[PDB]
């Protein structure tokens, strides 16, 4: 049946869709059955379909990213603003709203509005993506490097806008942002930051202006449509080196991460985000799953010491880059090596000394770890046929203790649920990530139904050793939210008092992070 | 005649004080024109009488907290919270709305909470002090160090709450601040962050928890009374080193600044916030005005040539601080003495090196600059009779060329005042601040109302040339604001509606930051 937005009539659909050509163009309203099949969840979670879009808009302006907001009031239709909608592992560009119209800011705002290169920063609309910004600094001969996600296609604003991250010194992508313009729900545009103050120079460069610093509000939200973004660019470091420290043992974990904590909380010796990736990460980049195993059920011992062996890596594998001299570099290299040969097994190698077929994640994190954008990791979903994947990452102290207990827990139910455990612990500085990637083979519906009733079991036992997500899918977010409820749920009612007061109607991506305008609450959405 | 609530008569005035003493205590209420002169604005600004307090009330916890703003809900009483209320320069305690309850949080709510040594941070309520932590770290023998503002003597907390500022590597306390607990306007309390997790271990470890990132809008704000709040400590590095370099001539500005900003935007070799003070600064410090010029009008260049010469000086006066092993300060100091040694005149000086009292300032910033609380530069106060000031701070970009014309146009027409020209130019990592404090007679009705008349002027000016402040004091707040009108006034509309959501009965604050409640808004109150 066509996808319709809740409580609209085909006919008053059909007129809102008119409206929205009237001010993009007919060619840049997308509303046929066929046309919206690429806008579906490419990892869809769940064996029932879920988050169905009713229409694609791409506007090529603020002002007429105003008119559709308008229009959307005027005709009670749902608006999901993405930039590149690639946000895959968490609903690619699907709404959690079914029958939302998607507003495709980044197909036609797409410019690089400045780069300056003595204070540091980019002003860029939506659609400029990692690989576009890398080919301007590289073009341009810049002395810049920009901080990248895994996957180099996705968008420095919508990316931000998640609070997605990256791997550089410049890895928390939300505190290098610096002033936004931001289309509010019904409509008004505003500046953040110096931004506000007109004739400044200074919106990229100073994030807070004067009175209650808002941006964050605009970041894993709906109370606007970004039109435009400032962030802040590092400058390239003089020279850089990455390395890998395979080891042994699963239970090294406990030893890894209390040695990584003290290594990193003063951004030196290790001056990147620290990455420890399991031997299924490490395999599922490189190889497929039949490899290693043809069989029913979880991966056994022996195949899991197989991938081991043959692409001479550990259970853990720790990946980090150092930059600045010649000197510096082999100190701080010296440091890492004193500390982590600490544990017995530990076993090194230099970007310069491994290209081998295992090494290819180290040659890949030497790429992103330089702000070299890449499609490598794309690799991973090929493990196992029509691959996706859901992201799982709970917060946590960076304690190996902490660790130990995670890891098992989040295998033992994977196991249950017949998927492997891929994972990464990461620290920032004095926080720990559990980052849980589940592949699986998304045109088999009870794969689907099977991550969806897995992740739910996930989310609650992890709340209830008192870890909670950093972000999280369309399918999770009402799931995440509830977590988050000391003092009788006091911080989702401020999101709702909040949202309904910018958002009279309900338009803006109503459920996104479980904040549900009045009109949709309670209602099983 | 007795200062009252807007709206709220002598006599209901008097109940509501009898409800606020049961529950806090009858000597934690303080009512009498004498109990209340310490709680007026030490500075003040133009000769009429302004930003009177009604009351003081002193809670002992957060449940006293939310008991205190529901009675001032019921009764239409606005409050203004505080911490230490030594917000001196900016209105002290004072409310900006006269007949306000002043809360002071700080007096009894002065508990560390914790302090984590292995993490790096400090759980606090509002009343502990800067010199309350140092003293707590050195009785512990802990390895951590704070960051604080020049004078030791106010808040952790609300300090962090106006987006104050200090001048090691963590200078810029709301990035570090890490997790707060708001009592919302109504007198709900919410935790934000992984504070909302219950039983997480991460509130002081990871600032953004799940969904929109709310803490940005409790600082310069008036959408709650904030009962506990987190904030990251760094490691006291093993050495330091701090330097002074005098800069002779007034116009050596530009080429400082321009030096400035690469040694500072990559942390190294300038790895604290750099300071150039101007020879008014230091010689305040030390010194009277009378010691130099006792006569009419502005400073004559003679008085200026004699104080630089007497005390060993510059017109410009860089002080930084190094940290780390010997080899590493040794290297670094070696980069930024060729750097600057371009500049004809320049001379430099350890902390060694300067035992004069010249050097005063010197040893003061070694103290601040290694999180050692003092109050010395409270001598900047005996540079006039009955001394005070107010700040005054634009932000800009870290050009040596935009720096001269600030200098120029601020000098200028403090000039026209007789007031002295009192500035520190400071680079956070790609923005410049133009610190300006005018130091004046406060006994004096003629000199309060020429620091209200001329700091309008000097808001108007900047502004007219693209420069907004980053905050400001009582009597400037809507000014300021106005100026911060892009999109005719989008920043300002938005705020007002987030406050009217949180805050229906205009209680919390009314017109911090220029932000009024509906039942104030356009009163010229
Ligand atoms: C599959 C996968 C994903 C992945 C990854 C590795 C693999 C194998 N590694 C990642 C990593 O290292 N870091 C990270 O942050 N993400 C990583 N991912 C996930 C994903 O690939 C990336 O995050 C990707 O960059 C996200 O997609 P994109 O950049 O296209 O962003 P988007 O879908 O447009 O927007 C994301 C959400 O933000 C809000 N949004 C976006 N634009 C707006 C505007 N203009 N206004 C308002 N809100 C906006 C929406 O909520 C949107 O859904
Ligand atoms: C005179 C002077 C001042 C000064 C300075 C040098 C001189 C000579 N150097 C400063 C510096 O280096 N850095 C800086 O940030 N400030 C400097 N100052 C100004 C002042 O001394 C300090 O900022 C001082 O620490 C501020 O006072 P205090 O720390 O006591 O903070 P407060 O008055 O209690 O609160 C300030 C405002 O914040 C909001 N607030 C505070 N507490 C709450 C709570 N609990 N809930 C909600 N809002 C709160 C209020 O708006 C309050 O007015
Ligand atoms: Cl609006
Ligand atoms: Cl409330």
């Amino acid at each position: 049946t066509r996808t319709l937005p809740p409580g609209v009539s085909d006919e008053r659909f059909d007129a809102a869709l008119q409206r929205f050509r009237d001010v993009v163009g007919d060619k840049w309203v997308l509303s046929t059955a066929d046309e919206l099949e690429a806008f579906r969840d490419p990892y869809p979670v769940g064996a029932a379909e879920a988050n169905l879009p009713s229409a694609v808009v791409s506007p090529e302006s603020t002002e007429q990213v105003q008119d559709i907001v308008r229009i959307a009031n005027e005709y009670g239709i749902p608006l999901h603003p993405v930039s590149t909608g690639k946000n895959n592992g968490y609903g690619g560009a699907a709404p959690r709203l079914s029958g939302s119209v998607i507003v495709k800011t980044g197909e036609r705002m797409n410019r690089i509005l400045e780069v300056n290169e003595k204070y540091g920063y980019a002003l860029l609309e939506p659609g400029v993506t990692y690989f576009d910004l890398y080919e301007y600094l590289q073009s341009h001969d810049s002395g810049l490097m920009l901080d990248c996600p895994d996957l180099g296609w996705g968008s420095v604003v919508g990316n931000t806008l998640d609070r997605g991250v990256g791997y550089t010194p410049y890895g928390d992508h939300f505190m290098w942002q610096t002033g936004l313009e931001v289309v509010l729900p019904q409509g008004e545009v505003m500046r953040t930051g110096m931004g506000a103050l007109p004739g400044s120079d200074a919106w990229q460069l100073f994030p807070y202006g004067f009175g209650p610093f808002p941006d964050g509000m605009f970041t894993q939200s709906n109370l606007g449509i970004v039109t435009k973004m400032g962030i802040a660019l590092m400058q390239r470091p003089p020279a850089s080196q990455s390395f890998l420290i395979t080891f042994d043992k699963e239970e090294d974990l406990e030893q890894i991460v209390d040695i990584m904590l003290p290594l990193r909380i003063n951004m030196a010796p290790l001056q990147n985000v620290p990455v420890l990736r399991n031997i299924f990460m490490d395999a599922a980049a490189v190889s497929k799953r039949t490899e290693w195993f043809d069989g029913d059920g979880p991966m056994p011992a022996e195949a899991i010491e197989r991938m081991k062996k043959d692409l001479d890596l550990g259970f853990w594998n720790f990946y980090g880059t150092l930059y600045g001299p010649p000197p510096l570099i082999e100190m701080y290299y010296g440091m890492i090596k004193e500390a982590f040969g600490k544990i017995p097994g530990a076993r090194f190698f230099t970007h310069e000394e491994r290209d081998d077929r295992g090494g290819h994640v180290l040659q890949d994190r030497h790429k992103i770890n330089n702000g070299i954008p890449s499609l490598d990791e794309l690799q991973l979903l090929d493990w196992v046929p029509n691959g996706g994947h859901i992201g799982f990452v709970p917060v946590s102290a960076p304690d190996g203790r902490e660790a130990m207990k995670q890891f098992e827990m989040v295998r033992n139910r994977a196991n249950e649920y017949n998927k492997d455990y891929m994972a990464t612990f990461t620290i920032g500085l004095r926080e720990m990530y559990h980052v849980c990637l589940f592949i699986y083979d998304t045109a088999d519906p009870e794969a689907r139904e099977e991550i969806l009733q897995m992740t739910k079991v996930l989310v609650r036992e992890a709340a209830e050793a008192g870890y909670g997500e950093y972000r999280t899918h369309n399918a999770l977010m009402d799931d995440v939210m509830a977590t988050f409820n000391w003092g009788d749920g006091a911080l989702l009612k401020f999101h709702e008092k909040i949202k309904d007061a910018l958002d009279p109607n309900g338009i803006i991506a109503p459920g996104k992070s479980g904040i549900w305008p009045q009109r949709f609450r309670g209602q099983n959405l």
